[PDB]
């Protein structure tokens, strides 16, 4: 039976212990994602109490990082998200997509309504993934890929 | 000289009578694209006010929509730049990017430092692409590239 | 080729058209919506800048109103939408329905995830009708009736 | 002598224990309205600290949770009111129905005006209700029932 | 067919008329409201754009400010109230009123509660008035009533 | 001496021990007041941090709810008034107040400078009084009076 | 009958037209005072937006500006008042003042209560004068003295 | 070495104490003061979390007190000032002072750049007192002085 | 006689008409800085609100642009400063200055109080210069200079 | 693997600990920075939560302050930066700094493209030096350098 989440501390409080859990070990997301079958980014923002977790997939990265059952309970929970809910980012690195949004946010509308019509791309029918690709310069890039059914609007 | 607007209004102005001539003329954001030379989100953004144009590909873009020497000088200018400067959305189809934003932007930051570093990826060393693909269920979805740069922090 | 608007401005101007050609002569909602073969929740939201109409709705109602060959384009439109903008509404009248999100908002996250699952009830796949019942009490009361498809969050 | 709170800390703090104790002994919200008599929403509001329970009610649903006489006391005080009181809600499924509010609630004051007159419909004397329905793609929908009663504006 | 506006600038904008109109021929709101049958703060609020009027009483005032059958007809519509969408007032004379609120507010509520109940007590089906009174110390106070009726909050 | 807070925290904690202790003694406010020989909307607003009370009267208050002598002392101290120190209200109740100020504001100021001249009606030397009255179309009403000293602005 | 505005535009407006007429003749603020008989604070402030003028000092400076009788006119209404209704001052000047209250806006609360009482220090019976006075270390400072009624606040 | 706070936390909570310690031993500001050889505005506003105080007078007013030397140390710590960070104040004495700036602050930009020229009246190089007179009409006045150097805006 | 502006639309007007006439010609900033005797930064600061000039730069400078007596006359005119008024920049080029003060406003207290003392670095007394370095490992870097008066809080 | 934080609380946390212990050795931060082979501002703003440091200097500042393994941990872990995310400072001294941004952002902006062309200074690879200079006039100035390179808008 699926349990929900009111409020964002319970799950703020877990993704503290998981950071801290994790820096102790010294492991990485990819450690924590292994085995569970699931994405990378998905796996990752339900620690950071952004997604439940299947219980197969919450017993497994408790198990890694030493987390009891009452926390493996917690982060099968729905929760209320939002990874910002307090203003604007301040970190350079988040600010950054929200910078991407600022400046491409007016041709993202306009460009879905010529490409498919009125509506919108989901952010719930949707995935994420994050990868790195060299740049011919030398240096690497980050290629977020963004992958949302579109709904259309339609008159009734 | 390169020119630089200190205030959004001119570029902002410039953009409602782009919007207005397209619609009178039945033109596409792909139609003013094309012969520029330069990508259909880029070329978007510039005339939503987001970016300075190369002065031959404004002179292009001015032609097909009726616009003088006035709005090409103007559309080669830098602009200052920002989509929605005055609060989040409240547009449905906008509103959806900053909701992923809201998701995965702690899982964009922990995962930009896994995988890369400490540092930022760039929004203006960057490359935005959408393409639209069938969905299996049914419809279509828009497969959306972030392409950026990645920068690391200098210690110091 | 659809059309879409970047600013409020030209939209919201219609409209202020349309409440001002309403009033003068003498016309209701419903009278506008007769004809169009649409609902009067959306073909009203549509003339007050929040929905583009079809072409042949939009020729309909621009009839009735007086109104021409551009406004009908602009109708056309694909809007940017949001009908506070500038923060929480202070109108009595629409302050209510906030108030009913402000009691209420945490009960339907709760009950959508227990009744339906991790996801959302979508505000874009939906439908909203008003209606007027007599009351026992004496008086009457408004039974507004929101439809939405639930789509559901899965793991990826 | 009917008791009020001034702060929502308290009844904040009661409904953490709430979905803290439901998790733990898998309650379903259904299944704490069971035998009060009232309404899945209303209880669950309540629960959720934007009500007080009638005194029978409350130990009800205390005495399945296994809260005190204490718990059952402050959920018998009337609250202050709000479920989200730090800011437009960032959670996905919450959102949905503030963002119906921006793209119909101009409409819903224009039809309460027209259908009913110069007034409000109310919040206070108001029932809510939610109602799962298939969708013939195989999927389900809500239908959310807001029914209040309309109290006029009348000159003075 | 009863209308309303969507937007306040109209009713502002004649509002402003109203303001100067007055200070060129003298009046007073009392003269204002003489002969309409109705109270000076109902009268007064319609013409600062918080309340329609009625056909009559708009025709009287509006033939005493020297203004036209478009400026009646749009204080017959039922406007977008508020008259300080703003910002908490920076006008000492409107700041006290908010300061007695910030002051009294939780002890009205507390109050309320006591002696009514759970419920509201209404702004809609509510009249206020201001009397002036001798101070036994010299000078005078304003007598400021608000009357309105209890509403209920009753579970469903 | 008389003593002054620069913070609310310590009175906000005393008023949360108020309400605690009044609910498990089944008190009523107007058991706090009486005896004190205040009225019920200053002792009430004392309690709830917006006013000092006299020794006197604070050790009365404190005799019938259970406080000791810090308690008392606290009660005596000047508070940092203001009750919605984070917002307009969300609470129903609270909230009706601030939407009479909405509707009615600018009409306090247009009929204070009619009936009084330049300057402010007093929130300081001030009262305020809620009373009861049985309405003929059933239920009841609630009558406020807000009772302040006039103020003038003279140039200097 | 005195006469009161309900919004800021008209006055700012007359004061933008005080400033370029100001500037276009070469004025002070001080010759403008000069000949009401009133302190060159008040004058200089109820040119800014912030008082009214009596009738003969308002024809005074019109006079001396070369404006007619219709800004002697709305200089005499009442205004509504504040002079940063839109934010915290950004520029240098305005802001220290600003700051002063920031360093020590709890003193100046804690040294009312403990010199005068509870209550307030009135900026309505209020005077305010700046002097330049020179620095024994070179250079010049500004004495500016506020001068306030002791309003008490006591038990009712 | 001199030592500096980056957050208020640890002064708020040192003001905290302070302010609980001052009532329990029934002692006055000027109490405080009396003795440091410094001005009671400045001891005041640094118990208050806005100076540091020297070391005599630190251990002086710890004396008094019962503050021991950690509390002494972190009071000649340099603070991170502000008074009011969370927002305009609520408190009726602290707001006073705001509204006395939001009448007259553009009267004070105008009159400081007539007397003195471009540049500013300083917050840092200044000097606050408060000051009781009796008024004729009865009652008392506080006459605060703010005393700064001119800073002038030079061409470079 | 010095003027000075209480309203910033005049001189953004001004700077509105400089960038148009600027790019009309194809000047650079330092073009019309060149002549006048005075620093690019700070005449290019004076022509887009934010100084005054005087008046023989003001006439050099109109000259250049072909502005006439009355712009140099408002150049001449002390402006109400702040050149982001409406909320933190969206634009990326502003933005990273704000960026810089949000990772390094701390130390900078911190190590301002430490080589310093108590008080601060003078915003007034106060040049400021950009140049471009080119970088060792490639590219260029542009090296801001911001030189500031140590102006110290001392006890009083 | 390099660790990250996704809330500020810990490295707030632990920066409070610094400033105590700082405080409580008399150290500076000139003295916590020698031996780092770091520069001032990098490790101090570190300190402050804004930097991670490597391993070798984080184990070296720990050493001096009494610090154990698990805070030199913390220390090396990537920070979510932002030294004001609560509002534009209140403290002066900070505050300056952000003044400086307001009189010349626009300007820091317009010079920008003028010498370098559309693109931005880094706030990520980028230098920050404070050096004292004494002034001629009596006294001193800080001379603080801000050293970031320059990255170019790429079309595409
Ligand atoms: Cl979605
Ligand atoms: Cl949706
Ligand atoms: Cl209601
Ligand atoms: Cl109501
Ligand atoms: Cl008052
Ligand atoms: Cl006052
Ligand atoms: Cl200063
Ligand atoms: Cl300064
Ligand atoms: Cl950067």
């Amino acid at each position: 039976m699926l349990q929900s989440q009111f409020a964002q501390t319970p799950r703020l409080a877990l993704a503290d212990t998981v950071i801290d859990l994790k820096a102790r070990k010294n492991l990485s997301w990819q450690a924590l994602t292994d085995g569970t079958g699931l994405s990378l980014a998905f796996v990752t923002a339900a620690l950071l109490g952004q997604h439940p977790l299947p219980k197969e997939a919450a017993d497994i990265v408790c198990g890694k990082l030493g987390l009891d059952e009452d926390a493996s309970r917690l982060l099968q929970s729905v929760p209320l998200r939002g990874s910002f809910p307090s203003g604007v980012p301040t970190d350079p690195t988040m600010y950054r997509f929200y910078e991407m949004l600022q400046v491409y946010g007016s041709t993202l509308k306009a460009l879905v309504h010529e490409q498919f019509g009125d509506g919108i791309i989901s952010a719930i029918n949707f995935k994420l993934d994050i990868k790195k690709v060299e740049d011919p310069d030398g240096g690497s890039r980050a290629v977020i890929t963004l992958d949302g059914k579109y709904l259309p609007t339609k008159p009734f």
